[PDB]
């Protein structure tokens, strides 16, 4: 039938929120109070792909926008971008692989592994107001763990 989706926000494990600074830019910063209205709301779709008890394939679109997180090669490294799509055709159950993330439950948080690029994860920096990016380890100094808030 039709792909199922949920509206949500994400916070990294240092409790930074995500905000849209540009058509193709997401940043992470500490936020509280009225300024939380600035956070990005995602539509998380539950898409086709390999699934296990703790690992579920999803796509992450911006709520009511034809923009999705996707993973592509840039300068011979997996990179994260926002990509526009035809709004008549998305979301769909069979999302192209570059749009798919394995949502992994680990230690009461979530990680988002690229389905296209194994062991590359949606990441944030510890510094304030830096771009979200794809980080090719869950060990060192990038933040790869998140919590989800489910939104009306
Ligand atoms: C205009 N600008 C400067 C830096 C960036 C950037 O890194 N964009 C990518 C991130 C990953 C997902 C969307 O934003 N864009």
């Amino acid at each position: 039938a039709p792909v199922r989706s949920l509206n949500c926000t994400l916070r990294d494990s240092q409790q930074k929120s995500l905000v849209m600074s540009g058509p193709y830019e997401l940043k992470a910063l500490h936020l509280q109070g009225q300024d939380m209205e600035q956070q990005v709301v995602f539509s998380m779709s539950f898409v086709q792909g390999e699934e296990s008890n703790d690992k579920i394939p999803v796509a992450l679109g911006l709520k009511e926008k034809n923009l999705y997180l996707s993973c592509v090669l840039k300068d011979d490294k997996p990179t994260l971008q926002l990509e526009s799509v035809d709004p008549k055709n998305y979301p769909k159950k069979k999302m192209e692989k570059r749009f798919v993330f394995n949502k992994i439950e680990i230690n009461n948080k979530l990680e988002f592994e690229s389905a296209q690029f194994p062991n590359w994860y949606i990441s944030t920096s510890q510094a304030e107001n830096m771009p979200v990016f794809l980080g090719g380890t869950k060990g060192g100094q990038d933040i790869t763990d998140f919590t989800m808030q489910f939104v009306s």
